[PDB]
């Protein structure tokens, strides 16, 4: 009663100072999950927000894409210390070739814009963007955060199964998960469950198709899933083996990066814990490239760590947060586009709260 009172202070006045129309938050401690829902999923329809209703999950998306690349690892059809030539036939004899495929979870393979860029528009075009490109600085030596790169892991490890990616994705690792309202391409009669985002101008907005969106930041899930997703990565599910070491390979510290570091897709703090380095580690001044430090060998899971992932589109924002050697997680979904910090300053207000 009390978590919930507070939760509700918190969530009320992160939505009236960011214009918040829905927000859907689900926290997990020790197994038990709790949902908190506020607001609308559509000024339009009225729908209120529900632990069902589905979100654009932004870059959240890449820690699906990176648990692809592991389970294909942890299946034998792919090894991420192999260069990028070794299971991407077209790129054989190219400089992004010669580079190993973990790079690309760890965005440190060379420089790449954030985004692909506009005169690619198919797949063709794509493959002769990798074959012209060349690096700005040696593999490892710099952060730069990119959907080109991660979008290419995601390309890999499907290429690997012998499917599609959203095949890979929709038919195999998601139910695998038991996600079972996850989704890059919502059907029909889900369609109804599909929040409306709100951009900066507080007008209607959903994500559209683009080179790489798959891949890189479009996949549309419920707090319900989302939290099942935190507990897999805490440790929780009794996945077979193969999973579950995909889980836990996903959170190998590879690289220092200031304050933070660099897992494959996610992120993550050591403790001491502080607002002030999440709040560093999350600002939009890290996707600028970064000084990067390797870490060899990569460092295993760290259950004590902070481990996190920002998401977002131009109608939607999200974050995930979890620590799991106390079995504490969140997950905030909102259909607005707001502040990173805020998203950080959200869970770390609750989760200090959550645990007695």
């Amino acid at each position: 009663a009390a978590l919930d009172t507070l939760v509700q202070t918190e969530a009320r006045k992160v939505m009236q100072e960011n214009n918040i129309t829905g927000l859907s938050i689900a926290i997990t401690r020790h197994g038990k999950q709790q949902f908190y829902n506020y607001g609308v999923a559509s000024k339009a329809t009225g729908q209120p927000v529900s632990s069902d209703t589905l979100f654009e999950l932004g870059s959240i998306s890449k820690t699906f894409t990176a648990t692809l690349a592991t389970w294909a690892q942890a299946n034998g059809r792919l090894s991420l210390t192999q260069s990028i030539d070794t299971y991407m036939p077209p790129l054989r004899d190219t400089r992004l070739g010669k580079i190993p495929v973990f790079h690309l979870g760890t965005h440190t393979a060379g420089g790449f814009p954030i985004q692909v860029p506009e005169k690619v528009q198919n797949t063709r075009q794509l493959m002769d963007y990798f074959k012209a490109w060349q690096p700005e600085y040696l593999p490892g030596t710099h952060r730069t955060y990119a959907n080109p790169s991660i979008g290419l892991l995601g390309v890999i490890a499907a290429r690997s199964m012998n499917m599609p990616f959203q095949e890979a994705m929709q038919q195999r690792l998601f139910p695998a998960l038991g996600l079972n309202s996850t989704y890059v391409n919502v059907p029909d009669d889900k369609q109804t469950l599909y929040a409306q985002g709100y951009n900066t101008l507080d007008e209607p907005v959903r994500v559209n198709p683009g080179i790489l969106a798959a891949e890189a930041y479009g996949v549309k899930s419920s707090s319900r899933d989302l939290i099942r997703f935190v507990e897999a990565n805490i440790g929780l599910g009794q996945y077979d083996a193969p999973l579950q070491r995909a889980l836990s390979d996903t959170r190998i510290g590879y690289f220092k990066v200031g304050g933070m570091t660099q897992d494959l897709a996610w992120e993550q703090y050591p403790t001491p814990i502080h607002l002030d380095v999440l709040l560093a580690g999350n600002a939009s001044a890290m996707l600028n490239t970064q000084k990067a430090d390797a870490i060899e060998p990569p460092l295993a899971a760290q259950p004590t760590a902070w481990v996190n992932k920002t998401g977002s589109t131009n109608g939607f924002g999200g974050y995930v947060a979890f620590i799991a050697q106390k079995q504490l997680g969140i997950v905030i979904l909102a259909n607005k586009n707001y502040p990173n910090e805020e998203r950080v300053k959200l869970a770390y207000r609750i989760l200090q709260h959550a645990e007695p």
